[PDB]
């Protein structure tokens, strides 16, 4: 892993926080060349032995990701204090605000080419024998360019980190809206339910930052499931889109598609964008009748 000098790095703002340290924007000097915008998480003095291990774990799991839609990490500072993990700058923040701060904004192509670039990310880290365990619109973020990158790494880390995932009644602490059954049954997290995830994420995208199940509780998201209901379709979703999502809500795990065949169909409707005008039906929930 690249070890950074302090010197080179310089904390310009704020912009996450937590107990044990910040995110900041701020720039890297890497003396000939202009310095580069970059984010930079800190670790703050008195962390323990675990905060330290899971810290800079995130790190080495980074480092060993090189992908297009995987984000890039430019070093570590971990010879001085405070630590810090320093990556590419991602202009647009998480896709989760994005969407919802952009309602409408955006074609349907452009949509799915969010989609597609997720999902080329996921067949990767597939691939590369990571699971993410917490994939959802929140933990991607989005560049200048509209690239959607698959961010938040790490073993318990992740769920501990993330307040979206909550204490079950058998004792794991999971996003229950974006977990697949088997997951949340008995604790078995694979490239297949992230692929359920995933099915969450589509849908996230094509509602512009909905909240999936909108505000049915945990309990009630997990009842709803088991009985066999899923998320309707968004207004406006190519019919193909909808029935993608489905199929990676499926009950049974191995009938869920894997990622290469969920990049492999996303890039077939995206070189044929005119595919991407049928759309399936939406069920309106209110009635407007004028004479
Ligand atoms: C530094 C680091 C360590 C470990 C793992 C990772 Cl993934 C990282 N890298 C990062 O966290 C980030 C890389 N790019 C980021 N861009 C970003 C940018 C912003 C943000 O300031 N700007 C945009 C400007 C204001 N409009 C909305 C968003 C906000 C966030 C969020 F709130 F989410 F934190 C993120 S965060």
């Amino acid at each position: 892993t690249t070890e950074i000098h302090p010197s080179c790095v310089t904390r310009q703002k704020v912009i996450g926080a937590g107990e044990f340290g910040e995110v900041y924007k701020g720039m890297l000097k890497t003396s000939g060349k202009k310095e580069v915008p970059v984010a930079i998480k800190t670790l703050k003095a008195g962390y323990t032995e675990k905060q330290r291990v899971d810290f800079l774990g995130e790190a080495g799991i980074m480092g060993q990701f090189s992908h297009h839609n995987i984000i890039r990490l430019e070093g570590v500072i971990s010879k001085y204090k405070p630590m810090m993990i320093i990556t590419e700058y991602m202009e647009n923040g998480a896709l989760d605000k994005f969407l919802r701060e952009k309602d409408g904004e955006f074609s349907v192509l452009q949509l799915v080419g969010m989609l597609r670039g997720i999902a080329a990310g996921m067949k990767y880290l597939a691939n590369m024998n990571y699971v993410h365990r917490d994939l959802a619109a929140r933990n991607i973020l989005v560049n200048s360019n509209l690239v959607c990158k698959v961010s938040d790494f790490g073993l318990s880390r992740v769920l501990e980190d993330d307040p979206e995932a909550t204490y079950t009644t058998s004792g794991g602490k999971i996003p229950i809206r974006w977990t697949a059954p088997e997951a949340i049954s008995y604790r078995k997290f694979t490239s297949a339910s992230d692929v359920w995830s995933f099915g969450i994420v589509m849908w996230e995208v094509m509602t512009y930052g909905e909240r999936p199940y909108w505000e049915l509780s945990n309990h009630e998201v997990m009842k709803a499931i088991n009985d066999g209901f899923r998320l309707p379709t968004p207004m406006d979703c190519p019919s193909a889109i909808y029935q993608l999502m489905m199929q990676c809500w499926q009950q049974e795990r191995a009938r869920r598609p894997k990622f290469a065949d969920i990049v492999s169909i996303l890039d077939k409707l995206i070189r044929a964008p005119d595919s991407l005008k049928t759309l399936a039906d939406f069920d309106p929930r209110v009635s407007i009748r004028l004479p």
